[PDB]
């Protein structure tokens, strides 16, 4: 659905058709103007950066497997005749329909005996979702994955490609995948009784060269060498496919572009009248095209153990029943064609609506890992509660779409339930300790995170124990539209710490909440405070963080009594357009203002600017009003005169209008 | 007679069993005699029995 | 209907006997009673009992 | 709730005699006896005490 992945995108956000996506990185954020003020007893100290940058770092590696599952049938595509006034098939007018045809009469009562299973078997998903892959493969093939590369660096902690994926040979995306071709053989009409276990779809005229080459290589295994989001592991949708095309199918070709995908699916939705299928595909992928890079350290545990892909069976029975698609169809929704008209003109917006959802997923994740069991809306059953259909099972769609309505904080409403897709609540729903990989930086790490050794000499293999699940993605798309405390995404904020002039610097927060407020605020005025815990005796910093520049609760890695020490005289000034705290006596008071709003993409360390025509909001009237219109000019060739005008000069020659 | 779809595995030897002769050993209620119902049945299933 | 066109005069001529032929009674019966023997089956009878 | 739909009388045949013996009380009792034992598992049973 194109309509509801759009209205997540903000207002400032104009978006351009083309995105020249040149590398496997790319951080989305936006310019703002921060107004910081520290207000004390002795005087004000007033700060203005102009331009500060906060951003979410998003990759295009991720480990996934696709698994052949069953669905329900999607049955919007069949004539409407058919159809009872309830909306199922009533067999008996479908007996009727296929007497009154172009069909031969031996195969009439052979062939109504089977329709009670066959035409029940009516979801082109898999298809569509496989030929969206090789589209976006073949149009940025030039990107690279190194196999010794920085994956996540904070100075203390690293955690290489080599620890997360092994079994990984470098390679671009283009040298990534060498798909066999499945057979495409032509359909008989005077064929006995039809084979169930194999799909037959319809085509318009002549299969080309190229559109062979092409669905043999969408129903052909994924084997990848690496771990790319858009080339990830999937199983042999089928091994035969039927084309009912009376112009018979060419060879294959062998090669072909980008371009070509396109036209392979143009004519496949027109042909079999496929667009809601085509709606799940469009869902499906914008889930699995980028994966978030974590923000700390300690959110790897989202990516270590690989989330399962819900692809439904290939299953087609138009190929054996051409009477029973027709010019008027049968759909539930009046706007069903949105989605594809949306994506045959702006293909490179899939990008953006992508981040737009694993943004607002991951946000969510963060702030549900974070509730008791003993509650009525937990972990296991906030998926339950929201779905109001009847879907086989909570998975999927339903899962990633549920948590976007919580984000947002209105109804989402699709046609059909179904459920295929990613599944991301894996590592939550275990509820037990995962174990992450890390190479060492530093020899004073293991104070700082929860790892297994106490003492580590630079350069050695540890392991972090990670309990609570950490945010992998502050709110930057979704900034202050439906504002939570933990988060704290405001415009205006500001704390008040109250000190005593016979205290020499040293403050304690009994309160949890303002201590965050205060941790965070620093970092703004740029100043690297390193707090220490009187019970337990552990030390949280500030700077835990390179992309955002916040100061999240979670970074403690600890829940336990709130007696937070922090020195006042041991702050150090680390960045550029900073405000100074020498010697502060008495109450203080900090305080920003965010005022304005600019986007911003950065990729290789350089500015990534977006190119070509303005992307407008495609309504469903916009079309069929130039239909209203039809160009009614009648197609008649009449030829206007020019009467020749002279003057004074008379050997030059000028024509007026009339 | 008609049936829907294909006949099973184990529909066949249910029908086949069902059009036989009941000569019981122990005089059960449930398993009395019974002659044979018919010699052969033809069914009309478009799908292979 | 969709039936074989040389078929049809031959086919309702045999009408008037084959039509009235219709009681599936005996059928439903020995295949209730497979039912029964199978679900029940561990039930014993001894030739020397009161 | 599926494309195969071959499989529907069979599906509820077996269905019937099944959801009418639905029960996993026991299986839980079990579950957490299993707790208790592990967490209070230094309690002593002398023989010749009072």
């Amino acid at each position: 659905m194109s309509s509801l992945l759009n209205s997540l995108l903000p207002e400032y956000f104009k978006p351009k058709t083309n995105l020249n996506i040149n590398s496997s990185r790319v951080q989305y954020g936006f310019n703002a103007r921060i107004d910081m003020q520290y207000e004390d007893d002795s005087g004000t100290r007033k700060g203005s950066r102009p331009n500060a940058f906060m951003s979410n770092t998003v990759a295009f590696i991720g480990n996934y497997e696709g698994i052949i599952v069953d669905d329900i049938p999607i049955l919007d595509g069949l004539r409407a005749d058919i159809f009872d006034t309830h909306g199922d098939l009533d067999m008996g007018l479908v007996e009727d329909a296929l007497s009154k045809s172009t069909m031969i009469r031996r195969n009439v009562p052979t062939y109504t005996a089977y329709a009670s299973e066959l035409l029940y078997k009516r979801n082109l998903t898999s298809l569509f979702y496989n030929m969206l892959r090789l589209y976006y493969i073949k149009k940025w093939g030039s990107i690279k994955y190194e196999k010794d590369a920085i994956f996540y660096d904070n100075g203390h902690a690293c955690l290489l490609n080599r620890q997360l994926f092994p079994k990984s040979r470098d390679a671009s995306l283009e040298s990534s995948l060498s798909l066999p071709e499945a057979e495409i053989a032509m359909l008989d009409p005077g064929l006995e009784f039809p084979e169930e276990d194999v799909p037959a779809i319809l085509w318009h005229g002549r299969v080309s060269s190229r559109a062979t080459c092409i669905l043999g290589q969408a129903c052909s295994e994924f084997a990848p060498l690496a771990p790319f989001s858009i080339a990830h592991y999937s199983p042999q949708l089928t091994r035969k496919l039927f084309v009912n095309a009376p112009a018979g199918i060419e060879p294959s070709s062998g090669r072909y572009t980008h371009e070509d995908v396109k036209d392979a699916i143009t004519i496949l939705v027109s042909a079999n009248q496929a667009y809601t299928d085509f709606e799940a595909a469009y869902l499906m992928l914008a889930q699995t095209l980028v994966s978030p890079v974590p923000r700390t350290a300690e959110a790897s545990a989202w990516f270590i153990n690989a989330g399962m892909v819900n692809m439904p069976t290939l299953s087609c029975a138009n190929g054996y029943y051409p009477a029973l698609t027709n010019v008027n169809p049968y759909h539930r929704l009046d706007t069903w064609k949105d989605t594809l008209n949306h994506w045959v003109a702006y293909p490179d917006m899939l990008f953006y609506h992508s981040v737009a959802m694993i943004e607002s997923c991951y946000v969510e994740l963060g702030n549900v890992a974070r509730v008791s069991d003993s509650d009525a809306i937990n972990k296991y059953t906030f998926t339950e509660l929201s779905v109001q259909g009847r879907p086989v099972m909570n998975r999927g769609i339903i899962v990633d779409l549920t948590l976007v309505a919580m984000r947002t904080g209105r109804e989402i409403s699709l046609p059909y339930p179904v459920s295929c897709g990613l599944t991301r609540t894996d590592a939550l729903l275990q509820g037990t300790e995962i174990h992450v990989p890390v190479v060492v930086k530093d020899i004073d790490m293991p104070q700082y995170y929860n790892a297994i050794d106490k003492d580590v000499i630079e350069g050695q293999e540890t392991v972090i124990k990670v309990k609570q699940l950490p945010p992998a993605m502050y709110p930057i798309y979704t900034y202050g539209i439906n504002t939570t405390e933990f988060y704290s995404d405001h415009f205006e904020d500001q704390v008040q710490v109250e000190m005593a002039p016979i205290d020499n610097g040293k403050a304690v927060f009994n309160d949890a909440r303002k201590f965050s407020k205060f941790m965070s605020i620093m970092r703004m005025m740029g100043n690297d405070v390193t707090a220490t815990d009187l019970v337990t005796g552990r030390k949280v910093s500030n700077w835990a963080d390179n992309s955002s520049g916040r100061f999240l609760y979670t970074d403690v890695k600890y829940e336990g009594q709130t007696a937070f020490l922090v020195d006042m005289d041991t702050v150090k000034a680390r960045d550029h357009c900073w405000v100074s705290i020498v010697d502060p006596n008495g109450t203080m008071n900090l305080s920003y203002k965010m005022t304005n709003f600019r986007a911003a993409m950065f990729s290789r360390n350089k500015p990534l600017y977006m190119t070509g025509g303005s992307v407008r909001t495609i309504a469903t009237g916009n079309y069929r009003d130039a239909a209203e219109r039809l160009r009614a000019m009648d197609e008649t060739l009449r030829l206007k005169p020019f009467k020749i005008t002279e003057k004074l000069d008379f050997r030059v020659a000028a024509y007026a209008i009339p």
